[PDB]
């Protein structure tokens, strides 16, 4: 075979894993919407693809949606002037279907769990109490003179009201643009002035393992160049003392306090936009709504076959996409409960994630690999006296999941009887793009295996501009028709849009993923085509490395980069973290340096075997987990003088021990 | 008799009573928009939601659609303060000149929930002013004409209103109102009022300020008689009532109220002459002169004098000139009244309302509510709870019901209704604390009552 | 015999009677006709939309013509008294969504619009697609703007294809458009932008027509000296050549929207919010407001039943969008019919006169709709243009305007449509929104210079002015009236409802006043013969300008004239005519005294002795508007001797040709 899955210590013909008891109907939980093998997806699949699925899409939309005008055309547009059209005639509010038609069925059914920071905090907010703080934001929002169309700067960290803040700019027509708490005031200013809004919500302080996170000590700062913004709205999160600039800024409580806590909802144009999502000049995402719904409605129900009594446990941030799509937009829509995690995954110990699970008996578990690898680096103590058979189906999302890391969590966190859903989307595509349906297909570490409803994608031969059909070939991913969900544009900056996704491959739409397809028809995405090292004319992804370097005992995380090399055009360099027991004195550096090496040569050839390894205590990475492999690169390359705003990634003193390292 | 208003009262109450407020609403009103939920929401966080989803405007339930089906069937029997002025408003004026009020509003830049003061006297004009405000979704905020400067300022600064629609001056009992003069006293400390529009009701000499004053008639005269309505979701707020605590009422549920207790409690007919000789500046002349009438598209009157203008037998003069089959007035006017040799035999019901209290014929309907329930809440039908009311007596030294008939307590409400009062404009805290904490679980009205006599 | 004539004519009464060709006959595989063959069939119909049981017609054909977001419950309400006209109150719908989303969901490369540009070799087709992308592109900057549903938008705008996307931007997002014609003076403009109140204005940096450069951008920077409320300026790009550009407030069409997504939501408009202002030239600007579902409809019906256009037609208004024809005939009748539609950016005679035929040949045109004066232009510049083309894919050609000389109809007929078209002629007015009086080419058998039989829901009548009544039957002239509201009338004038009553809807209470004489012959054809207030009175003879005018240029050499009165001692009134003579023409073998008594002996064997001009005027040219309308009364006011009491001439087609006729009467 041309493509390889990606490196693992179990052997080919015994690493594919159909969906256990828990997702086969057995066991007591609910049976899958989707299954039992593959032909049962490929079969409905087949319906939302292709000239004659607009009966499934249209049929979808108003099962899944209350919508108060009915839509006439189902689809209309595409990629080419970037003029996606979905449902265009029909009108639907996000707030009403993701509050309002579940409050009028059972007000009191959970809507979040909220996991606060410290455990004792946790509680459980109804339907009622989320809508209720909903509407009493909307109306203080109106009374600030925001309308139908106006932007909303939210800077709010991961309590629960950051849901009510998102509702309530949709229950009155508001486009939200969320920005992750802890960014700094530059990167927040760049974001609030881009979007050109007049008003922000935030906190006076965050929380988050254990640390303050300064919101409104950052905003102060952020605000002093965004000359547009009059108006702050601020969560008494914490009650620390914070500064308060008289007149425009004014206390959440005190202000909801004087509203109604109903508030009529804005009747809202399918392609009305929804929000912004700023992703790292800053990129503006714009979704709107009908389509972006109805997207994570349904990958929520299928992906994760959610039921309507599930406890959906998405441990991401809501200044992610992820947290937009399956902590609010999805699970609320769906009208089941959903997690808003505070901490982080080992505050105040690695038993965190697992401690809340056993809690609240939670049914689904979705994070990201950062947060997989870094348990499995902290050790089985934390995990492994826990029950966990609450949960049915585990997500990862973020960047390929390397084999060693699907096996611990398939192994500790699942225990052999969760099916994992290796979940492939962008910010750009609004929701779950490749991904198993876990009860009908059996899965391969590392592979996202098949495209989701809607979501027809191929291979490009990069070389060529052409589509290789059939199986057993690699390249670049594409998509061929526009989906519900996808990204409407770039927010005033439509040409960027068009440049980045449409006209590298005319009539597709880009991903920007290194993409291959096996002989079974599995989709294996290995790491962005930026990352594509050249060795020899070996072309290397990110992820097949980087899964064979973990598979040597010891190793917690890696990340490779390319450097010119004048005799094989480039080299692999590789920056190996090692678990804290691992003792640097009984194997020395430079032993275990050849062993790593060693090992890639044997599991994927020489050409992949870096020419020198990097041994340091972490790697760069962003907020939501994505190792930057870009920063590395620079570094490696000798311009680490001309970096760009890292000021907001998780830790910023961890590119100046790099820098240390490679000098 | 006892089992036909308990019959019908048992449908309107209790779990199953959605079906009958679903088909009430939906016979009543037109709708722009059906609405799917009937009731949600409740007294303790006060969020009460009634037919959530639909929309519709009340100046088309008011006007347009009677228009559209008898234009020049009276609408407004317009008493003036002298007799011999009364003429009638069909239909067809009163829409015309409630559409263009709505445009010269427009023109101003007044938008769907912009608040709009009004300080008008009982000119049938304060029916368009009302009603121009309506189409347009905006909130008017009515202020008695009777109110010094300084009331007047607190109310409109309250609001937040931009705009204020008053007059020259009033005619009440043959005296003058200085009403313009008031309102330029009370603007001098309203920084936010840019417009005001001034109805020229007796022609004389009035202080007009360039720029920020003109006249009703020449801006009238600039815009189309026609202005569309606006959609609004049923509980778009419709009017802010200071009684300074501004009471809220929404769109659809205080239209129903107000519509069914006309035709139930006063057993309204279509051609029937209803004379309600309250002051719109209250919520009397919200409910049972502008819009429970009109909606209903019956004649409805507007009486500017006094109960002793020219002399005490005006009450029973305007019944007998016009055959009111209705005259609905205070205890207070009642006993203020020279009415001997007068017919009154068009009467079919004498109500009274506002504080406790025909020669064997026209009925007496003695009718209880208040600002905060939107439309009467007990009365007889020819006491006993309206329909949507199921009321309790309430030991206030216990917190708990006093189940029986010879008690005596304070008077609460079970459920939310209709017409119900949805907050106090930007002071819910003031709401809750005054109305749904003293008992949790119910509204607390602020009266006593025994067993039903109120007391 | 009878006491109504038909406008003369060199062709005897017994040979003037028209029947539709076999191109309007379903013959040569053509379209049938929407209603044909016969007079009887358009009664048939016509007699549906009038009366007390018409709502049931009306109500199917707003259902099955346009798209609606919500249904309507009443069909009409309102009347003249008031002005409080109301078609379809409860309903609500989209211009933009009924002129393209529609059309593009099921063709969207179909053709929408044929920009013929001033230059022939860059003219091209613009799909519905296109179009609406640039449309959706354009309201996405104006919503960037601030722009809200009920803003008020200017636009200054020449004959390229964006007008159009310009138009539909506003109507996608409820503002409401105010055109001015491209070329208006600084102070024609500044007029109309302050009236309106708009705060932002669409225009080019220049404009091309005819070979010359319309200095549009630096017209609009000298108007906006005395607009203060203009905020923003979209400035498309249309020559490239240097223009000030003022900082903030101007930006370029190309650059603001590429920022923008190529779809936008529409606006859910209630039928009677306001589609657009559009100012007409005696006092001050008038802007006819018009409401959106009633005009919309108006324009869909006249265009498909009166040019009968079929799917597949490629229509040519020869118009500018600056006049109403343009808004209902260009842009919003055709688009909202999914056909396809032109855009011509030149005049009659550039590079030649042959332009038009040359347009038609290139893109096959089935239908062409001018003006006389543009048909009386081309008629002066000789037959050569025209002979020596095909032409046979029109079958229908259209006049709209002023009245049509006979002369003039027959060279329409013979050259242009080779006397295998049905001529209609069309009336109306700006304040009707749509065609009034005008023949269906499938039906009626045409007179030429007659309008013929109203429009389906027009009933309109005689009123001899001397008495304010009505002339019942046949062979009755004097002023025409409509009885009941039609659902594109004018709604108001903007911001001046008294104006709006007091022109219209007081002279003759109880009616519409269109303020042009008219009879109803012994066949009850309806002849439209020129403004009341052009009426000449000479001894108790009232003289309409257009069968004066007719009788005229029967006369060789003679290209257009025009009739006014001054005040006589002896017949109360006295007519004078200016008179324009073919270039060829020799002066010196007729002297200018010489034909005055040819032209004075001919109007009294057509008309009678008493019509024969007291004094003639040869120019070069008489003063018109933009859009060819003769300026009667500026003639009439400078024979008067007030020629000092003009008004704003600014911009009219030739403001020189006014002092010249100073000149002549002095
Ligand atoms: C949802 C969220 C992650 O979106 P973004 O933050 O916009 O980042 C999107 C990018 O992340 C990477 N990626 C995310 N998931 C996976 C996966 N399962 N397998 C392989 N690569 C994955 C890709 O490079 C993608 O372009
Ligand atoms: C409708 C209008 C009067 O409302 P408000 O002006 O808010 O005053 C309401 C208050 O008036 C008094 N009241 C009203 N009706 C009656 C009645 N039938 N018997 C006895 N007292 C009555 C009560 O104290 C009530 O709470
Ligand atoms: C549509 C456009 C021309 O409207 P306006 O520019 O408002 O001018 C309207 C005026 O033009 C004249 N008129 C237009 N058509 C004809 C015709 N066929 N026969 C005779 N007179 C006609 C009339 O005097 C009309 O009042």
């Amino acid at each position: 075979h041309h493509v390889h899955p990606l490196p693992d210590s179990v052997p080919e013909s015994e690493d594919l894993f159909a969906p256990p008891p828990r997702m086969q109907g057995k066991e007591g939980r609910p049976k899958p919407h989707i299954g039992p093998n593959y032909e049962s997806y490929v079969k409905e699949w087949a319906k939302t693809v292709g000239p004659n699925s607009d009966e499934w899409w249209a049929a979808k939309a108003r099962e899944t949606l209350d919508w108060y005008d009915d839509f006439k055309t189902v689809r209309a547009g595409g990629f080419e002037h970037g003029d996606v059209q979905w449902f265009p005639e029909g009108t639907l509010n996000a707030a009403y279907n993701c509050l309002d038609r579940h409050y009028y069925k059972n007000p009191k059914k959970t809507a979040i769990i909220y996991e606060a920071d410290e455990p004792s905090e946790s509680r459980e907010v109804s339907y009622e109490e989320l809508m209720q703080e909903t509407c009493r934001v909307a109306n203080v929002l109106k009374s600030y003179g925001v309308k139908k169309g106006d932007a909303v700067s939210i800077y709010l960290p991961m309590t629960w009201q950051a849901a009510a803040a998102f509702l309530a700019c949709a229950r009155i027509g508001a486009i939200h643009s969320a920005v992750f708490a802890g960014f700094s005031a530059e990167s927040l200013r760049d974001r609030v002035n881009d979007c050109e809004c007049k008003v922000l919500i935030t906190t006076d302080e965050g929380r988050r393992g254990g640390k303050t996170i300064a919101t409104k000590q950052i905003v102060d700062a952020a605000l002093q160049q965004c000359p547009l913004v009059e108006n702050v709205l601020v969560l008494r999160r914490t009650g620390n003392k914070v500064p308060m600039t008289e007149g425009r800024d004014k206390w959440w409580d005190e202000e909801c306090a004087k509203m109604p806590a109903y508030c009529p909802c804005e009747r809202m144009a399918s392609e009305d936009p929804l929000f912004i999502l700023y992703t790292s000049k800053p990129k503006g995402v714009v979704h709107s709504t009908a389509g972006y719904l109805l997207g994570t409605a349904l990958t929520l129900k299928y992906v994760f076959d959610a039921h309507p009594d599930d406890r959906f446990a998405c441990m991401a941030d809501i200044g992610w996409i992820t947290g937009h799509s399956y902590i609010i937009y999805g699970p609320l829509a769906n009208g089941i409960t959903t997690a808003v995690f505070e901490s982080t995954p080992v505050y105040p110990t690695p038993s965190r994630y697992w401690d809340f699970v056993d809690k609240w008996k939670a049914t689904q578990l979705y994070t990201a690999p950062t947060a997989i690898r870094l348990l499995r680096r902290m050790g089985e103590d934390h995990v492994k006296n826990h029950d966990l058979s609450s949960l049915r189906v585990l997500g990862s999302v973020g960047e390929p999941i390397n084999p060693e890391a699907w096996h611990w969590y398939n192994d500790f966190a699942g225990k052999n009887q969760c099916a994992i859903v290796d979940t492939y989307w962008m910010t750009e595509t609004g929701s779950i793009s490749i991904a198993p349906l876990p009860g009908a297909i059996s899965t391969k570490p590392g592979s996202a295996t098949f495209p989701f409803f809607g979501m027809d994608v191929d291979i490009i031969d990069p070389q060529t501009g052409q589509v290789l059909e059939g199986n057993d070939v690699e390249g670049v991913l594409v998509a061929r028709r526009p989906w519900p969900s996808i990204a409407r544009t770039v927010y005033r900056d439509h040409k960027r849009y068009l440049e980045t996704y449409m006209k590298p491959y005319p009539g597709y739409f880009f991903f920007g993923d290194g993409a291959a397809r096996d002989y079974d028809g599995y989709m294996w995405i290995k790491g962005r085509v930026d990352d594509v090292i050249n060795v020899s004319g070996h072309r290397l992804s990110t992820a097949e490395v980087e899964s064979a370097l973990i598979l040597h005992k010891g190793v917690a995380e890696t990340a490779v980069v390319g450097c010119a090399d004048d005799l094989t055009g480039q080299a692999v360099y590789a920056f190996v973290t090692m678990k804290p027991e691992f003792d640097l004195k009984a194997t020395k550096e430079a032993d275990l340096s050849k062993e790593l090496a060693i090992q890639v040569r044997k599991v994927i050839g020489p050409f992949a075997a870096p020419k020198k390894i990097y041994l340091v205590s972490d790697l760069p990475k962003t907020r939501s987990g994505k190792i930057m492999r870009r920063v590395l690169r620079k570094i490696v390359a000798g311009e680490g003088d001309q970096l760009g705003d890292l000021s907001s990634i998780a830790d910023p003193q961890i590119v100046e021990e790099v820098k240390q390292k490679v000098t």
